[PDB]
RNA sequence: GCCCGGAUGGUGGAAUCGGUAGACACAAGGGAUUAAAUCCCUCGGCGCGCGCUGUGCGGGUUCAAGUCCCGCUCCGGGUACCA
């Protein structure tokens, strides 16, 4: 051991040891108890950023902690390798998506290995390889055969000039991010999976996930959006078809003063013939963006269609209006409006002079004031014919029954949850295994033809997909005749919905899963990934587990026991507009910045001379170009310092604004730990510790040692508050550095304490701890060393601290024996001069005593 | 807009079940060795071995509120084709 901590001469050395010994390679060992510690797998974007480092350090801490408790820990890594970013990058750099992606994988693989994360590299997966995607292809055809896949027309962002489809991200400030011309809605036929078929199972099973946080569970309930309501059908005067709507408020049905229909609705299209105002409005509606965000923030607009629907209970003619917020793809493409008791309908009817009829009494039984807003709260009906005086419940059922008996209403459960559209019109994805035959029929690709391989040796024009552009590729032969296979590819979430299961048997060729290996490792003990995925990915992931259960492939009903959603690591983001309207994101490293009195960024320019637009703190990613690569710091201070600093910055679940300030604190701390072990071990082998024999100074220190063990164990195992676990270990090191080390008993206690500090610090900083454990002459490699256990006898307290307050304000703090009574504490508190100061001339009215903790004398 | 979070010294954060506000660190200033590195001292505000005040803003509950309740501002995540 050298005097100086030299990370550069340790980490690479210890990393190689792990590779050669295959330390973190695991099999399905029936002797050991299993623990599956999964971190969400990275997209190979180029380099890691600190977001990645936070995810994979949290993973590694739990992986190493649980290994040290004696478990067989699976910690796998792989690459979610299909995606959009590879297409625009490959074009711009004059490559194809496949080689760009595999380069990134190698680069990042190397970064991950330099951070020292104990992965089972034997189980490494790439989702873009046909050894992987063939199985989801096979699976999709089984899903079709089971009736869980259908095709329908769906809205996509379409560039009419280029004839390309654009993702929501690629549409910016209305126009496209390439050049200046409008982006329009185009309904295009596409493949969906009936996730709504499992909506109730997905909804109900959230009540079983008591180790998933409520942030995630509540977000998921609200996303699925289960409601029990009524579908209602209206005849329309001079139109042969009917209009069907869905309401959850059939109690306010008598205050329905108009209906609102989509721009795509045939009734709107029929009326557009003779109504040029409406025809212009429908044509305008193609500019509406395919994104909920923009559709709720846009100004609510509409035109009268001229068609009058018959209200089935009053018989009154009510106008049908075409509106820009009602859409054909979702639901019936028509809704009913009750402006008196729906605020969105109130705003619409106010703007266009439509009738605002009241039908719900206020809580006191008064007719409501609808002069500033709608009465959204439920109540008794008035102005409702035979339904007057009925409360909410009875009104719901009465109107439902009457509408059912008339044969124009039916009760119905609805979900906000729409089905999962898996079609993408992009090159870099697994091809969808469906086929169109010469005779017009559509069916799954036959099993003998799976996988449908995506060619990698291609030339990209950026506009069209190589497999769509070349008409030879689609040609196959099925049932004896010519067929054309699908040129659309799968949504990239398809590969990330079952990777966790494939990790248990990645080289298995006979099927999707080896169910012996899958049932040994599943379900996942802890799943670690960003709060960004709370809804979309986690929901698909849970849905896909239920599909594989229904194929008899897995045992569990849910895929993951515990879920730890870390906060986002944020950074400042800047851009400038280019010479044809293209956003160009600049890194915060390359941006000269001038700040406010409050610390806010007020001016920003790049090194060249472009006035930058500052968008704010947002998540680190390659898209906004605001990601900080760890590679520079790792080579400066070492991986252990970078890791410790990340874990010490903030509790895992809280979102972090990244800053370089603080790294030295971790670097210095590790130098202090190194020093203390250097000095202790230079003095040689130590005597055995004599417990019953220690002085009161020695007894007190050993209490703090064993209390750190208990607290750190709880802080990692239960709370996952690693920052407080490190702070506890740091405080013990300051105690240990001030302790005497002369006597045989002092050196024996220092041994016990350092053996324990090094093990507690190992999950965080495993390289330095691997080395230090050998210097302290610990048994074996620290990776398999047992986790230290606190000793109840060493932790027993002889006194406790009581806080003394007068009318809630702290006036003194006293040490008192643990077994002390209220009367003794009062008498001891009275002896304090600052307590007596505020008891003079006043009476003690009330006393509050929290045992061993607090006394409040309520005085006046 | 809608759903979910968050805000504590110059800075990141601690306070685990409503009971000590600022643990543990960073930055800064001062001193000690001799520039680096190391080690001490000081460090929420306003006026002292004291007093008041102080956890984004406005109210309220309580013996006691960073914490609970009612109303807000700002900032982040998702909002179904970024992953
Ligand atoms: C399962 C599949 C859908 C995952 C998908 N392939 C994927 O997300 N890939 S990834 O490279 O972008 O990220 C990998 C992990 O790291 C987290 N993360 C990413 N950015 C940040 C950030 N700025 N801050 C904090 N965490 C971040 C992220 O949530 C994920 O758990
Ligand atoms: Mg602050
Ligand atoms: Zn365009």
């Amino acid at each position: 051991m050298q005097e100086q901590y030299r990370p550069e001469e340790i980490e690479s050395k210890v990393q190689l040891h792990w590779d050669e010994k295959r330390t973190f390679e695991v099999t399905e060992d029936e002797s050991k108890e299993k623990y599956y510690c999964l971190s969400m797998l990275p997209y190979p974007s180029g380099r890691l950023h600190m977001g990645h480092v936070r995810n994979y350090t949290i993973g590694d801490v739990i992986a190493r902690y649980q290994r040290m408790l004696g478990k067989n820990v699976l910690q796998p890594i792989g690459w979610d390798a299909f995606g959009l970013p590879a297409e625009g990058a490959a074009v711009k750099n004059n490559t194809a998506p496949a080689p760009w992606t595999y380069d990134n994988i190698a680069y990042m693989k190397n970064q991950l290995k330099m951070l020292g994360f104990g992965y089972d590299w034997s189980r490494e997966l790439a989702t873009c390889t046909p050894e992987y995607y063939r199985w989801e292809q096979k699976f999709f055809t089984e899903l079709y055969k089971k009736g869980l896949v259908y095709k329908k027309t769906s809205a996509v962002n379409w560039c009419p000039n280029d004839q390309t489809v654009l993702a929501n991200e690629q549409v910016i400030d209305g126009c496209c991010w390439r050049c200046d011309t409008k982006v329009e809605r185009k309904e295009i036929p596409q493949w969906f999976i009936k996730i709504t078929a499992y909506a109730d199972e997905l909804l109900n099973d959230l009540d079983k996930l008591d180790h998933w946080p409520d942030t995630v569970k509540t977000m998921q309930r609200n996303w699925i959006g289960r409601s029990e309501g009524v579908e209602i059908t209206f005849n329309v005067n001079d139109y042969d078809n009917t209009l069907t709507v869905y309401t959850t408020r059939p109690d306010a049905f008598m205050g329905c003063t108009y209906l609102a229909v989509a721009a795509g609705h045939p009734l709107a299209q029929k009326a557009a013939e003779n109504n040029p105002e409406l025809a212009a409005f429908i044509d305008e509606c193609r500019n509406t963006k395919v994104a909920e965000a923009e559709m709720a923030t846009m100004e609510k607009k509409g035109v009268d269609t001229g068609f009058k629907a018959v209200h089935p209970l009053t018989g009154e003619e009510i106008p049908v209006w075409a509106a820009n917020f009602v859409l054909m793809e979702y639901g019936t493409g028509a809704v009913m409006a009750v402006p008196g008791h729906d605020q969105r309908d109130y705003e619409f009817a106010s703007k266009y002079g439509l009738n605002i009829k009241p039908v719900i009494l206020a809580a006191d039984g008064s007719e409501p004031d609808l002069s500033q807003q709608a009465l959204t709260e439920k109540g008794v009906l008035f102005n409702s014919g035979e339904f007057n005086g009925l409360d909410h419940e009875a009104a719901f059922n009465a109107i439902a029954d009457k509408l059912t008996a008339m044969g124009v209403g039916e009760r119905k459960v609805n979900y906000r949850l729409r089905d999962w559209g898996v079609s993408r019109q992009r090159y870099w994805g697994a091809p969808i295994p469906m086929v169109t035959l010469e005779d017009g029929t559509v069916m799954p690709t036959p099993d003998d033809q799976l996988p449908v391989i995506l060619p990698e040796d291609v030339v990209m024009d950026g506009i069209t997909s190589p497999i769509k552009a070349d008409p030879e590729w689609a040609k196959t032969t099925v049932n004896g005749m010519p067929a054309l296979r699908e040129t659309d590819t799968f949504d990239t979430f398809m590969e990330s919905s079952w990777y966790y299961a494939r990790y248990t048997c990645p080289q298995y060729k006979e099927g999707m899963l080896d169910s012996e290996a899958a049932n040994y490792w599943l379900p996942v003990d802890i799943y670690i990934g960003g709060i960004e995925h709370a809804i979309m990915h986690l929901l698909y992931f849970r849905f896909f587990h239920k599909l594989m259960r229904d194929a008899g492939m897995v045992n569990s009903d849910e895929p993951a026991k515990q879920l730890l959603c870390q906060g986002m690591v944020l950074a400042d983001a800047f851009y400038y507009v280019g010479e044809n309207g293209e956003r160009n994101w600049v890194s915060p490293v390359d941006a000269i910045v001038e700040r406010d009195e409050k610390g806010r960024i007020v001016k920003a320019k790049d090194a060249a001379g472009h006035e930058l637009v500052y968008t704010g703190m947002s998540k680190m990613s390659k898209s906004k170009n605001n990601g900080i690569d760890p590679q520079v710091m790792v080579e400066r201070y070492g991986a252990d310092t970078v890791r410790l600093f990340m874990m010490f910055a903030s509790p895992a679940d809280m979102t972090l604004e990244w800053q370089e300030s603080g790294v030295e604190g971790a670097n210095r701390f590790l130098k202090r730990v190194w020093k203390l072990v250097y000095e202790h071990t230079a003095k040689g082998d130590v005597a055995a510790l004599n417990v019953d024999a220690l002085t009161e100074n020695q007894k007190a220190l050993r209490r703090d040692v064993h209390k750190t063990i208990a607290k750190v164990t709880d802080d990692i195992g239960r709370r996952q508050t690693f920052n407080t676990a490190i702070a506890a270990i740091m405080e013990l090191m300051n105690k240990l550095a001030k302790a005497p080390t002369d006597g045989e008993q002092d050196r024996a206690l220092m041994q016990e304490a350092l053996l324990a500090v090094v093990r507690m610090l190992n999950p965080f900083t495993p390289h330095i701890c691997f080395t230090l454990w050998q210097e302290l002459k610990g048994e074996g490699d620290i990776d398999n060393a047992p986790w230290p256990v606190a000793d109840e006898k060493a932790m027993v307290e002889d006194s406790t601290l009581v806080v003394v307050q007068v009318n809630g304000k702290v006036r003194a703090k006293i040490t008192v024996p643990v077994d002390a009574t209220e009367e003794q504490v009062r008498e001891r508190a009275g002896q304090e001069h600052l307590v007596a100061k505020y008891l003079d001339g006043v009476t003690v009215r009330k006393v509050i005593y929290v045992p061993g903790k607090l006394l409040n004398l309520v005085v006046g």
